[PDB]
């Protein structure tokens, strides 16, 4: 498999990594975003440590309201930091 | 670095071997597309042989009307595939 298809298995891994601990299997409540964030992501993002930044990530990320993160809204979200990376995190 | 974050680079690796060849350097023009494709999702898609066949992935990709794919536009290609993949390729 190429580097491209590799990386696509491993968004789709990490994303059942962590909506599976909880509730919905298929999809990332507050908690599990949260810990995604927090040990996936500690190198892009500021770790979150207070429950408001957990609620304004979530607000942004989810799109039909039920408070969850689904696998299309983890894809935006992915869009939103492979973006934020390429522009060299300037803004 | 993580899985997710080096898979988030890897994307944007695989964009810019394949847009910098040609014109644009940061837009894939359709033949730059079809070896991307031919060459990184070998195992994913069906290899491009045909005109109308890039012609056709190029006209759902292209949202702008330039007629090449912008790094935006990689990533929703990028959130096609995925979704592809994590649904067993089964559409
Ligand atoms: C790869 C390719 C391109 C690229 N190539 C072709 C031309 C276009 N782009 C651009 C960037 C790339 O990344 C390599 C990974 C380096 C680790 C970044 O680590 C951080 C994380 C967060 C920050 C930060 N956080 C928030 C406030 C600002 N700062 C800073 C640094
Ligand atoms: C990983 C995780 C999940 C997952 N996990 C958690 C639950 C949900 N999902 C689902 C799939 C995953 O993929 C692993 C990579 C296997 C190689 C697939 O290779 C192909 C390529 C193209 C085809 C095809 N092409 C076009 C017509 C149909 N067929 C078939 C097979
Ligand atoms: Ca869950
Ligand atoms: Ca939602
Ligand atoms: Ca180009
Ligand atoms: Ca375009």
């Amino acid at each position: 498999m190429s580097e491209l298809e590799k990386a696509v298995v491993a968004l789709i891994d990490v994303f059942h990594q962590y909506s599976g601990r909880e509730g919905d299997k298929h999809k990332l409540k507050k908690s599990e975003l949260k810990e995604l964030i927090n040990n996936e992501l500690s190198h892009f993002l500021e770790e979150i440590k207070e429950q408001e930044v957990v609620d304004k990530v979530m607000e942004t990320l989810d799109s039909d309201g039920d408070g969850e993160c689904d696998f299309q809204e983890f894809m935006a979200f992915v869009a939103m930091i492979t973006t934020a990376c390429h522009e060299f995190f300037e803004h």
